[PDB]
């Protein structure tokens, strides 16, 4: 047969399902699975006829020096297959691919059984104090010596390649990218190695080890956008277990949706749990892993659009918030139900927020507002402080919109807030500290894209991640002019430039995670 | 001869000069006279080379849709030509040229002498409510009636299409590009009609007409990035008549600066004179235009990368700012001196800013602060108000930062600011109003991008614009995701959507520029 759309070049039924098997295999995880868009641009019919074949072609084969892959001059793809998604674009989207057992089993390679693994640390690396960097245009992270600020390892997971995670022996390092491949490396060889890697679905962004004790190492679990699905896997191999559709019924309407996307996982540690957030239907999930085989899972009706969330101080309470909303829905973990809906007035901004002890209010979560850079203050403290517990209580003040995150650690007197996407070249070149032992009095600026010393030209600065002691704080740095990054490193203490990381093998640094505060969920 | 750099194709001479004629005919507008960059991207060899040749051309070709022109699939440039210049870019750039009588008599055109142009108006037109607007992408103007909120005629310009201003009699349109082309529309034609153009210079950003009593479409006056100068011309031809360079002595070293470049230009009214922005000299120069051959010019110390500026309430006093400054420079066009270095305690947003009568403050002129969206109000009334006179007298809070134009009109009672680039969706795509009888209450939110009705994606919202009556609010929206556009109507009166202006022609809507309110200085 003939595939045929109005305004389309006319494709072969072969050719058009060999430009699908690529586009679910290579594309979708950046610009989705109904082609609207994600980390890249929207590749819907309407706007990719009014670019025509011939753009299309050169895009895909050259890229873009903001993240779009060069398929065609770096030889991942052919001529003929690049004209071929040329093409397949210009065509309505069709119906994605289902991803179960069987695609994972086929996808799954095992590097080193945990039989041939060493039985104990072989490197003499400072394992908790190393920083896994992404090098988000180079398919690729960084493992970088927190002691001596050097690059010690760089590995090769993927295009679209995410986030760090840690297990709970520490040895493990888990890696996803953005098209649901997982990368597992043990860090106790010679040399950090790669030892197990498969693929859980089309579109994902989350991962996460078990962490509550007696669990260390058991389980892995990785959370999907499509299949609306998550799946648990065995912690030393990454074999698949079990995996759970999240397709099912809306918390406002009660009505059935079609593609609920697992927004974010964390790991329980009330309970053999994990919290996964369902967005679209708005559930948080408590997914009991006592017992896989009779799987156990709590539904806890939030508010739909669930984005990212944190845990407060104690690890017992889940805070986290809905997209078009003035709430923050607190899960408490340990009883297993919705404890409050906290009104701080203005939208959260999606993250795992600040948990530090105010003077007055005692110990509080704090989450940032994007468009005019205020912070919003919560007691989590029912027990000792139980008039403020579940109520806003404060608001800071940051130079302005655009933070991305905002970050201390319990060792530290100082909260940290980026200001990365801040639209005055200035603020969002430096960072705010706060004094956690004088919280009326306004912020310090640190001058963190100066300090990198990249030349001129626009530099934005993300994400504070302490050390394992608490005692520096990491930036990471990037002229958008030359390509050309650091890493900018802080004394807590004395707030004083400590060091720069340069290396022009740090393509792109955007998240960093250090391993001994991801493996404790320290924030 | 042959050229040559390290890591660069090597050219022939004879082609080496013949990509630095596009160069500076065709790119420089956008990317610079040493292609550091300016709209477009940097383009020196560092880059480019790292692109490599192959990659050039696809961009060369195909352009890209955020502003960049399709060069090869539009015919402009041949294949040859691109790759030339695909090499070209990867050279070290050479020193820019100068452009002289010689050069700007060369490119001068008169498409209908003034004695064979229209006695009077021959359309039927309400031509003081007539919107001139720039349609970035498309290389075009668009006449747009305020009125039946038609687009009643479009008028090609070139690519780098800047801004719009009026001659002093309401009869002639000017606009500029980035190239420093100028084109004069007569808006008395049957049809509004392009009666004059002239190139200037290689960069430019500022034209404008005299209007000095008296002296209604006697001068037009336009200035140059480069070469560093400005050029006064026939106002009824465009004949070019006397040039002046702007190289000269910086005001805080006074020391020689080789590319001082003209940011801004205004119209005297309280002299016939033209008030000129020499940027990295930090010189205001008032040019008296009473005798163009005995030229006299005024040189005032202000603070060094003058940026934009605007005349207070009474149109005697400019108000202006240097980057990488709180204060406010206050110019008396009147006595030809400066007034004031006004501390703002942030720095100032460039442009026109807001003039409006504070009840306690008396008359004020108003800037907005780019990082966190407050807005600083200046007493400019040493008659009545001298205790407020040249002070700060208070702030108001809007949105966030991000904005770009704040605007009001002598007949409303509102003061209007976007916040265009405002990172949260929700703020970039809506507009705060502020009562100008009750100053101490919050604003209220308009959402102008939802009004509309653009479909789903990345919106902006940017620019107000009164009409001739100041009973009308204009604004720019644009779907980054569609390429769709509209503008929106407000009546200010009732603060209701009034009208959604929608039509395939209008591509990329930027800047709007009402005929009288542009004529008359309103705002
Ligand atoms: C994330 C790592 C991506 C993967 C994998 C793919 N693409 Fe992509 N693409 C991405 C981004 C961030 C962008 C925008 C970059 C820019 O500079 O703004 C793009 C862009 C495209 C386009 C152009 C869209 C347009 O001009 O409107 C096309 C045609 C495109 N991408 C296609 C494409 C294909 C077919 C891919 C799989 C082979 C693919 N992309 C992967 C990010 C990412
Ligand atoms: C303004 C109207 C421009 C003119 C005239 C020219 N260019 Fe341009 N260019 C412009 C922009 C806004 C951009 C960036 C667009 C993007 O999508 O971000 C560019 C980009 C380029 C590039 C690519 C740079 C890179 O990938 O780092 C090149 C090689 C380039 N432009 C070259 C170029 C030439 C040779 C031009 C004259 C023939 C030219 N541009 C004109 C804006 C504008």
């Amino acid at each position: 047969h003939v595939v045929r759309t109005n305004g389309a070049p006319d494709m072969s039924e072969s050719e058009f399902n060999e430009a699908k098997q690529i586009y679910f295999q290579r594309c979708a995880g950046c610009h989705g699975v109904l082609r609207k868009g994600a980390t890249g641009k929207p590749l819907t019919p309407d706007i990719t006829q009014q670019r025509g074949q011939q753009y299309l072609e050169a895009l895909i084969t050259y890229g873009t020096p903001l993240g779009m892959p060069n398929w065609g001059s770096s030889g991942e793809l052919s001529k003929e297959q690049i004209t071929l998604m040329a093409k397949y674009i210009q065509h309505t989207p069709p119906q994605p691919p289902e991803w179960g057992m069987p695609e994972m089993r086929e996808s799954w390679k095992v590097l080193v059984k945990p039989e041939d693994r060493p039985k104990k640390q072989l490197n003499d690396l400072d394992l908790p104090n190393l920083f896994s960097v992404t090098l988000r245009d180079a398919g690729q992270i960084a493992l970088v010596d927190g002691d001596s600020k050097k690059i010690v390892k760089v590995i090769d997971t993927g295009y679209a390649v995410h986030i760090s995670r840690m297990s709970a022996s520490g040895r493990y390092l888990l890696v996803i990218g953005r098209d649901a491949r997982i990368d597992m490396i043990d860090l106790w060889a010679k040399e950090p190695t790669k030892v197990a890697e498969i693929k859980i679905g089309i579109e994902a962004r989350s991962v996460e080890s078990s962490k509550f004790k007696g669990y260390e190492d058991r389980y892995t679990i990785a959370g999907a956008y499509w299949p609306p699905q998550f799946a648990i896997m065995d912690g030393e191999t990454l074999e698949p277990k079990q995996i759970v559709s999240t397709r099912g019924m809306t918390v406002d309407t009660q009505t059935y949706h079609p593609e609920p996307r697992v927004a974010a996982i964390i790991a329980s540690h009330e309970h053999p749990e994990f919290i996964v957030n369902v967005k679209e239907t708005g559930k948080v999930l408590l997914v009991n892993y006592k017992d896989i085989d009779n799987l156990t899972v709590t539904s806890i009706g939030a508010a739909p659009f669930l984005h990212d969330g944190g845990w407060d101080s104690s690890h017992r309470y889940f805070m986290t918030a809905a997209n078009n909303s003035n709430k923050v829905a607190v899960i408490d973990s340990k009883d297993r139900r919705l404890s409050a809906l906290v009104d701080v007035g203005k939208t959260p901004h999606p993250g795992r927020g600040a948990n530090f002890v105010h003077p007055k209010y005692g110990p509080v979560w704090s989450t940032s507002h994007l468009g005019d850079g205020s912070i919003s203050l919560i007691g989590t403290d029912p027990k000792n402080h139980p008039q403020y517990a579940w109520k806003k209580v404060a608001e800071l003040q940051g130079q302005g919109g655009g933070s991305l995150f905002i970050k201390t650690h319990p060792k530290s007197s100082h909260l940290y807030v980026d200001t990365t996407f801040n639209p005055d070249a200035r603020i969002s070149q430096s960072v705010a500290v706060f004094d956690l032992k004088n919280l009326d009095a306004k912020y310090q600026v640190l001058p963190i894209a100066e300090w990198a010393d990249l030349g001129e030209g626009a530099k934005r600065v993300v994400q504070p991640e302490y050390n394992k002691r608490g005692d520096e704080v990491w930036f990471s740095v990037w002229n958008g002019k030359n390509d050309s990054s650091a890493l900018v490193v802080v004394d807590d203490k004395t707030l004083k430039l400590k060091a720069v990381v340069k290396d022009p093998r740090l393509i792109t640094p955007t998240g960093k995670f250090n391993v001994y505060n991801t493996q404790h969920d320290v924030y």
